[PDB]
């Protein structure tokens, strides 16, 4: 057997990748020209070139670096993967045979000038929209499906097509027409990570937790969980990467109160308190993270910042049914709160592992950047034997 390691970039430095190490690098990220009204970004705002992808500054100046990153993997794949959580304009460019030609040829128009190997479409989410940060609507389902077969149809035989999903258990059943879009895609990147939200103390954990249990059914997330769901769905195992996040998250459930949404009076009775006080927010912001603005941590500063601190305030444990790692920091009364959730060399291991057990095409990463040393993504190569 064979499998793929897809690693993302987030680009919009490159040099300190090694690349030796991937099948397949994606570029992030292409972005939209749209005209939905929320939009803030100013260049995307264009008339002249509504629906074609904007390329910044800096993503031209890196793709133009490709051709050396080449010589030192002759055999990768390089992609430029348009979108991203927020990234407005893909609804708008799905949504009509005319805004559809204008996206597709601004796709051919991209590989062409920057010698790409394929695109990858990175939207979040159809149907769903996300939480008023993009523009959607029900017709996004089968108007997806329609810009994937004609993306298909125009691309120069050859050339990848691959596309990004969500974990939640709606993205398979409601948002993306798995089925339909198969034979349209090279392969498909579960993005199987994010979940430490709601009531789940895991952001990326394989397996549910026992020792640190989610309580809300709705918020009950794991790799493998939605692994099955897009088997379930129909999708082929071959055709699939499990994602892994070179990251990990604070969760929610440590800084607001989880609500189960099953409950008739769910919003004014949590199910689980925040057990973060001040001091341990103030102590996450003096190290560059803002717990109100957002909650991740990128895999190198977690090794530099917390599992190597001064004065060792960050405790790391393993969670043997999770299979991912943990930091426990004290309270003021010297008691541990469960901090973030990540992934290290041994849980990369077992998702590959599990990667190969399941006949799953491969593994897929976000994202090359935060990797440390490149130590996760050759734990990741030697595990697949890549
Ligand atoms: C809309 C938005 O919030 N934008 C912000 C962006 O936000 C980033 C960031 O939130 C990143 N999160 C992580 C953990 O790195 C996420 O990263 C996510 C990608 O957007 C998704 N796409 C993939 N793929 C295709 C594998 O993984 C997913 C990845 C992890 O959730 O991209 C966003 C851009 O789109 O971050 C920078 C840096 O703080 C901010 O100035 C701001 O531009």
């Amino acid at each position: 057997a064979s499998y793929l390691s897809v690693g993302y970039f987030n680009g919009g430095d490159i040099n300190k990748l090694d690349v030796t190490q991937i099948t397949h690098l994606n570029y992030s990220f292409g972005l939209i020209y749209n005209d939905e009204k929320q939009e803030t970004n100013p260049a995307l705002k264009d008339p002249s070139r509504l629906h074609q992808i904007y390329l910044s500054p800096k993503v031209m100046a890196d793709l133009q670096l490709l051709p050396v990153l080449r010589k030192q993997n002759p055999e990768l794949k390089v992609l430029l993967s348009v979108g991203g959580w927020g990234a407005r304009g893909f609804s708008g460019a799905a949504a009509t045979a005319e805004s559809r030609a204008v996206f597709i040829r601004s796709v051919q128009q991209v590989i062409k000038q920057y010698h790409l190997d394929g695109i990858d479409l990175d939207w979040e989410y159809p149907v769903n929209g996300a939480w008023g940060l993009v523009e959607s609507q029900p017709a996004d389902r089968a108007n997806f499906t329609l810009l994937l077969a004609e993306l298909h149809k125009a691309l120069d035989k050859g050339k990848l097509l691959t596309i990004a999903v969500g974990a939640n258990v709606k993205s398979p059943q409601e948002w993306v027409d798995v089925k339909g879009i198969a034979p349209y895609l090279d392969y498909i990147n579960l993005m199987t990570y994010d979940m430490a939200y709601g009531t789940q103390y895991f952001n990326s954990n394989l397996y549910d937790s026992k020792q640190w249990p989610t309580v809300a059914a709705a918020d009950r997330y794991s790799a493998n969980f939605v692994v099955d769901n897009y088997l379930a769905a129909g999708l082929k195992p071959a055709q699939l990467n499990l994602g892994i996040g070179f990251y990990g998250r604070v969760p929610k459930r440590a800084t607001e109160p989880g609500i189960d949404w099953d409950k008739a009076d769910a919003a004014k009775n949590p199910v689980t308190q925040p057990y973060f006080t001040a001091r341990e927010t103030a102590v996450f912001k003096a190290m560059g993270l803002d717990l109100t603005k957002d909650s991740y941590f990128k895999y190198n500063d977690i090794v530099s910042k917390l599992l190597n601190d001064p004065q060792r305030r960050f405790t790391a444990h393993w969670d043997s049914d999770a299979q991912v790692p943990y930091l426990t920091m004290k309270s003021a009364e010297g008691k541990p709160l469960f901090a973030i959730s990540y992934e290290n060399p041994r849980s990369v291991a077992l998702k590959a592992d599990y990667i190969k057990s399941k006949g799953l095409g491969g593994a897929m990463f976000w994202e090359y950047g935060a990797d440390d040393n490149n130590r996760l993504a050759h734990q990741l190569a030697e595990s697949l034997g890549i």
